């Protein structure tokens, strides 16, 4: 078979690269009543520390379900009527320790409180708790930031989940004036959409298609003003296991909406449950490892370019999130939809937590390093032009430099997917022919590469004979599978040009980074923080916002136990923003310091050093 060849042009950058990929999501389980203890347990710290250690922003949102399950309420719609915060506020705060924003779906009864949508007082009631929770975080974390947040419907109105709610499709409108009118009220600067449903054919979705009607043409149940508001339009549409079949989906809603309510033709459309196949729970072995992760970059590779890159269609896709922050279950801690594959370690005194980063998380890294302008790529075989609907694709981008803590880069990624086959005797032959590279100072190239063999904490696991409850030396050996296989820096040719021949596995993701040597060394790590995990081992996370340049080879960790002096902590490189310290000998209180090394061996300033002493 012909080798794939790959071509890239650093000179031609062409639009705007959106980073519309940075959303994940979950579901609290049931009873719906109890969500504080699933969103806020330890599970849930941990596993949203991982969600905001994706680097560069690399995950900003995390849609969640029975949000106002988390408010209680005090007294009764006739003696007064009281809403008790405290779990929202700790959910809400948790998201904010780790620089993630909440999808905040507008969904739960507050502890039973909501039981009609057509109950005229429930509606002005449902008005004013929304203005209180949006004015409350408004003053909690300020204006700016709140007006960031997609607020949105109730999840799923056409799929009847609605606990002991009576939603009707005039209900659903009732609530949705509510929810409208309640943040209006707070500030005409918030953002509000819906449905977040199927938007099948009518008359099917009837509440979805309803929505938007009612926006379009119906009359405010506060106002009576004709037309609502409706800053976005959110549907679901997974891929039954085919990336390229979400796309076609999505074409033909944006379509119907397009032709039947023009108004809305520039109003942005999300996608927020994105996923290859509904269903969640349900093992898949390509859940577990690269195939799913390089079925992600496939799916967002062409939407980049089969939809947003131009088109007759240039319809107005704004958002995409695969809804994967769920926590995974025994006997399957790695097969289902997750970034993360959990551990629930029984036998310790006393029972503790384990979370490995999946290589779905992992990819989320490498679709972090794309920078924001497009660069003109071209993918072929013998001769015929292949488009991302193909096992091979790639996305490359360029970056304008500004300060003197920065340089131009290209990020180069390259993905060998059959969505959810794997491959594991198929080797693909690439020939990647970059050109075009502007001259700059220092030109170097880093390479990053996942695959089953050699990138997959699973197979690790597997290989170890699936241990329940895995020793600490067990987790050690799949955890040094987590990260793609580094290749050092590596000077540019002479004359502009770089050519590549990697053999790539089917699946594989591979990101080929090269930068030119901003004249300053990078910024400082910041936010570091150590959180136990169990007697000899902690978790290490901190942040990325003021490191700068996108240049950076790995974090270097030093330990320092007894004031006696810092000293190195050995292990992979990583770009990761959080690190599992679990050294041979148990030892692991004493103080912790970070800080970035970037492609030329320049340190930037360490973090603030950070005491930890265990509790015996
Ligand atoms: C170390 O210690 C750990 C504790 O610290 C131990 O941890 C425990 O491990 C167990 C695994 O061994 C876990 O048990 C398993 O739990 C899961 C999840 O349970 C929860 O979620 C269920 C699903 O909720 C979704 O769906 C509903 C709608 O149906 C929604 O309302 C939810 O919002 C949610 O929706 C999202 O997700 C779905 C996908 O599921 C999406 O489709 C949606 O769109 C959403 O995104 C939920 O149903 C469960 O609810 C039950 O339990 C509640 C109390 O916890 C209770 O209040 C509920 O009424 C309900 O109770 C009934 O059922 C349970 C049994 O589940 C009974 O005990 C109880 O008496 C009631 O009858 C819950 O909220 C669960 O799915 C698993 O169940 C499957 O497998 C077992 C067999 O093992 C069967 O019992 C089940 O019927 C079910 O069947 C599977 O297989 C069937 C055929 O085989 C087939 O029908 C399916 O294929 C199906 O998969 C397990 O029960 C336990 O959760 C976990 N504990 C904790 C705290 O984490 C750990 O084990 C230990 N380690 C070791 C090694 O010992
Ligand atoms: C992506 O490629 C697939 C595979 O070739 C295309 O699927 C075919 O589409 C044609 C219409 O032009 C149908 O006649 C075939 O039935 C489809 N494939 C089957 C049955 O495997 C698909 O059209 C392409 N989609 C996009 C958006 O380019
Ligand atoms: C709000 O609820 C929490 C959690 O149950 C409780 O600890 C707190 O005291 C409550 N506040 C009031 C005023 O009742
Ligand atoms: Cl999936």
């Amino acid at each position: 078979e012909a080798p794939h060849l790959v071509h890239v042009d650093a000179a031609r950058a062409l639009w705007p690269l959106r980073r519309f990929w940075r959303s994940t999501g979950f579901c609290p389980p049931l009873p719906h009543s109890q969500a504080d203890q699933y969103v806020l347990s330890w599970d849930q710290q941990l596993n949203l520390a991982y969600v905001g250690a994706v680097p560069h922003r690399g995950i900003k949102q995390v849609r969640t379900h029975w949000l106002l399950e988390l408010v209680t309420t005090r007294g009764s719609t006739g003696r007064g009527l009281s809403y008790n915060f405290t779990h929202l506020d700790g959910y809400l705060d948790l998201l904010r320790e780790n620089q993630l924003l909440p999808g905040f779906e507008l969904m739960g009864s507050a502890s039973g409180h909501f039981t009609d949508f057509e109950d005229k007082q429930q509606v002005f009631e449902w008005k004013d708790l929304v203005s209180s929770l949006a004015r409350r975080y408004i003053g909690r974390y300020g204006l700016a930031h709140v007006s960031k947040w997609n607020f949105e419907t109730w999840n799923e109105p056409d799929h009847h989940d609605f606990d002991n709610v009576s939603m009707t499709m005039q209900g659903f409108l009732n609530y949705y004036d509510a929810c409208s009118e309640g943040l209006r009220a707070a500030s005409p600067a918030l953002r509000l959409g819906g449905p977040g449903d199927s938007f099948h054919t009518p008359p099917r979705s009837p509440l979805s298609w309803g929505l938007l009607r009612h926006c379009h043409d119906g009359t405010n149940f506060f106002t009576g003003e004709a037309g609502v508001r409706l800053d976005y339009i959110s549907l679901h549409r997974k891929g039954a296991r085919s990336s390229i079949s979400i796309l076609e989906q999505e074409k033909v809603v944006a379509q119907q909406i397009r032709q039947l309510f023009p108004k809305f033709a520039d109003t942005p459309i999300y996608n927020d449950e994105a996923d290859p196949l509904v269903g969640w729970s349900l093992p898949q072995p390509w859940r577990a490892d690269v195939t799913y992760a390089a079925m992600v970059v496939k799916v967002i590779a062409q939407h980049q370019n089969l939809l947003l890159a131009n088109t007759t269609s240039a319809f107005p896709y704004a958002l995409l999130s695969n809804d994967n922050a769920f926590l995974s279950y025994h006997p399957h801690p790695f097969a289902q939809r997750t970034l993360t594959a959990r551990f629930q370690v029984n036998n310790t005194r006393p029972p503790h937590v384990q979370l490995l980063r999946k290589p779905v998380l992992t990819a989320m890294g490498l679709l972090a390093l794309l920078d924001e302008e497009q660069l003109w790529a071209e993918v072929s075989q013998a001769g015929t032009v292949l488009d991302s609907n193909h096992t091979v694709g790639v996305l490359a981008s360029a970056h304008r430099p500004q300060g003197p803590a920065d340089a131009w880069r290209a990020a180069v990624l390259i993905y060998a997917s059959d969505d959810t086959r794997a491959h594991p005797n198929r080797s693909v032959a690439v020939t990647l022919r970059l050109r075009g590279v502007p001259p700059g100072p220092g030109l170097v190239y880093v390479t990053r590469y996942l695959d089953n063999g050699l990138c997959s904490p699973d197979g690790e696991w597997r290989r170890l004979g699936r241990p329940v409850f895995p020793t600490a030396e067990q987790f050690r050996r799949m955890r040094a599978a987590e990260d793609p296989v580094a290749a050092a820096p590596r000077p540019l040719p002479a004359g502009g040009r770089l050519t590549l021949r990697p053999a790539l596995r089917l699946p594989s993701l591979l990101l080929v980074h090269v930068c030119a040597r901003p004249e300053k060394p990078p910024g400082q790590v910041t936010r570091l923080r150590a959180l136990p995990l169990t007697q000899g081992q902690l978790v290490l996370v901190w942040s990325d916002e003021h490191v700068g340049s996108k240049c950076l080879w790995t974090y270097e960790i030093q330990f320092s136990q007894d004031g006696k002096a810092y000293t190195p902590v050995s292990r992979k490189p990583s770009t990761f923003n959080l690190f599992v310290f679990s050294p041979d000998t148990g030892a692991v209180s004493g103080s912790y310091r970070v800080r970035a090394l970037d492609y030329w061996a320049r340190p930037g300033p360490f973090s603030d050093p950070v005491p930890y002493l265990e509790v015996p």
